[PDB]
């Protein structure tokens, strides 16, 4: 559990300002706590004078300096794997979906990426004995192409209530970039009033190839989205939720897998890349594209009406 | 061994600006014989009244005048070479990466430039008859790609006990420039109550491409970038200890590598250049960009499970 | 050879104020007959009363008054030209590198510059047959890319014993602009007490962009490096030696090649600038900027494991 803003208030910062903390999107304290000074005086009115004094208070109230990895081990090998559903998927990433990091699966068109990530959208309010997350659900979208008629189909596999399974998850149309990134300012604000646990993107690059559609500001379609999937990974590890993003790829415009979805200039943001194939016959493999401690693996699933599973045969 | 800077207490400096010497991030006295008039008249404190008196007992305390080049020669000769875990590699470096300078490994994504930082923060501490270091390790993090995982799998590799590698190596995220920088200041306070040697930034301008991701600021992402440089070369010949960055490069916003690290200001930095390609085939290549002492050749290297390792074939 | 300050000691000056101009760092009669008045009342202990008489001394030791061009030219004429190591440049240079004076090479990074000092650290002890000049030689460095690893690779090009060759020579780093000045007053010492015949520089303007990186001390920048090359000047003058610095140059802060390496207050001090360019090939040129003597014109050279040498073809 993060550390709200209001902790802060009675840490030395005075209340006016930090109300201005929260209309810039800050809502808890590691959220300032993970920015930098340049950003806190791009506020219209705090300046370089409080900026160093909140910072300061911040700092102690967030581990920030270093640490031993055996204290690292014992933290990292205790986050949760959101279960995948198919249970040749859990050992192909040795759990399923982390949390609190960026998420990548890339496909071809056809190849289950809007439906695993409609099963991953009720999955993770398991309780954590059945793999679970016991957090709510976020699944903002782009293609328009969600809607809950495959949700209670899951439900039933798993003996779940979907009555309360769809109140235990919100979401949200997308229709513009500015418009993508604006939602996550609300999604930001109601993580902190709640226990969310995954949210979805579905597709990150989708509405990225429709507005900025032209050959000469190629290099505006990297800014916006960098400035988008800064603030995914900041969300990743402000509540330490699991983030899953989807794109989709060409066989033969960030379509090309030989290039990763942050362009360039954040190219480092997403964490585990997951391509997603249709083999030779009607029969679905996910690939471990890159991620440090998973081998470079190969697994067999497929799509029921009931969501992800395992090969029939 | 560096010399504390409590030695310069009993040496005719007081006792509360020496806590203040100390504030400032000065830890040992070479830390202020490496440091000029300019910088020590900038605390809030001392003036030039002592700023003159302490650098001159500093002075006496580290060697600091002429000398022969037989002198530096047989003392340049002494320094340790960090095993690189590939036998190729050792000998495209003359005994691999040098202590007491900048080593600044760049290739595309996809390079090793993560595993290869991973296999040096273990080879650094086995025995000088090993090749290595004897000496503790450190591994800030900025990708956030870093974990425990492949660190006992290279130690399985050389026999050691993961156990206590763990223990001998520490570690923290960076997530904002002014944080990178500051995470030195506390870096350069646990080097002095033990005995590190292969700190490792990985990647040294990967945050540097997020925050300062505008085109006004161009002349700013470089003054601040150069003084987290200034100081890393700063700890490099302090404790004498082996400094490796890491870059990211585009193939056709440092990425291009007809420009060093350093921007323009502090370019003389990096003081060992590493070009890492994926070669026609599925093998990697290291190219020495820049040493003034090893010539610019090539070797063939690869990763397995178990860290950096010479080519299978 | 000069006259030391001994031989003021008998020509009518005490000696507990000769060991007084010591502590001032003049060494030899010229270095005070080079010096104005105002320069000795700036001791803490003489006084006008004694200026005017050592002065005045030193006038008849030391030629001062007027004298003709005849007796300058074959005076001029006798000054040595240390040679380059690439034949090519001889011509350009009309003998190579002229002592007594200052030269000052600059050009992009990666152009030879410190291995063209490099080769000059060696060339200088050769036999005055062999266009060498047959005196010690001092490199302090700044970037700390120096080592001998490419000294001795030199001797066996031109035929040394390496052994002695870097007995010839001597060296020291240097980490701050007030050190830099510092290690000349040490360095103005121990030319007293042996023949050097080139001191290098390696690069003068670099520290400058480290320490005084700042937009409101840009006065001070200069301030400061014109107390640098005024010195350097002093000693190329004093004691006759060849005195070469370098300076790192952007295409596109004293880095312009429009301006000169002492600022505006000292621009005369560089009598010869060499602009080092890679050309459209792999094959180097060197171009004599500005030398009142010699064409402004160009040559091609390049640089092999044995130090400067002509183009291959
Ligand atoms: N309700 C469903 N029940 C079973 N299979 C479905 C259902 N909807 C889609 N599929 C199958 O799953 C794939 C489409 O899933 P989807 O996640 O929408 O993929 P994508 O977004 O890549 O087009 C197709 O192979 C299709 O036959
Ligand atoms: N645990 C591992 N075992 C074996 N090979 C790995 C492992 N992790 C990554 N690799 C391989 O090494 C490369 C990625 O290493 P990494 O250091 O993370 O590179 P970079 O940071 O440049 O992406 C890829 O070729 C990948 O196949
Ligand atoms: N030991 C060496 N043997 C041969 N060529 C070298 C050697 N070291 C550097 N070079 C070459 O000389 C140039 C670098 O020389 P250097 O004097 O260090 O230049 P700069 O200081 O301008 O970077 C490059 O073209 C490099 O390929
Ligand atoms: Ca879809
Ligand atoms: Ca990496
Ligand atoms: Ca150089």
């Amino acid at each position: 559990g993060p550390q709200p803003i209001s902790r802060l208030e009675q840490c030395g910062i005075n209340a006016n300002d930090v109300k201005k903390l929260e209309e810039a999107g800050f809502h808890t304290v590691e959220a300032v706590a993970y920015a930098p000074k340049k950003e806190l005086i791009n506020i219209k009115g705090i300046s370089e004078a409080k900026a160093d004094k909140i910072l300061a208070e911040a700092a102690k109230l967030v581990p920030m300096g270093f640490t031993t990895a055996t204290e690292f081990h014992q933290r990292r090998s205790e986050i949760i794997q959101i279960t995948t559903g198919s249970k040749e998927l859990d050992k192909l990433l040795q759990g399923g979906i982390e949390t609190g990091s960026i998420t990548e699966m890339f496909g071809e068109f056809r190849t289950g990426k809007t439906q695993i990530c409609h099963t991953l959208a009720v999955t993770c309010q398991l309780p954590i004995d059945r793999g679970g997350g016991e957090g709510k659900a976020m699944y903002i979208d782009t293609e328009g192409t969600f809607r809950p008629e495959r949700l209670l189909a899951v439900a039933e596999r798993y003996g779940l209530s979907g009555s309360d399974v769809l109140d235990n998850v919100a979401y949200a149309r997308a229709f513009n970039t500015d418009h993508q990134t604006q939602l996550l300012y609300q999604a930001s604000a109601m993580m902190v009033e709640s226990r969310y646990a995954l949210l979805i993107v579905d597709s990150a690059t989708a509405l990225y190839r429709t507005d900025y559609s032209g050959r000469g500001e190629l290099s505006a379609r990297q800014m916006h989205l960098a400035r988008f999937l800064r603030m995914l990974l900041r969300l990743a590890d402000e509540f330490g939720v699991a983030v899953v993003i989807t794109n989709q790829v060409v066989a033969q415009f960030a379509a090309d897998p030989k290039k990763p979805i942050g362009g360039n200039i954040i190219a480092h943001a997403s964490t585990t890349r997951l391509y997603l194939r249709k083999g030779r016959g009607e029969t679905r493999i996910c690939k471990i594209y890159d991620s440090p401690c998973l081998p470079e693996a190969e697994a067999m699933f497929a799509i029921n009406a009931d969501g992800v599973g395992d090969a029939k045969d």
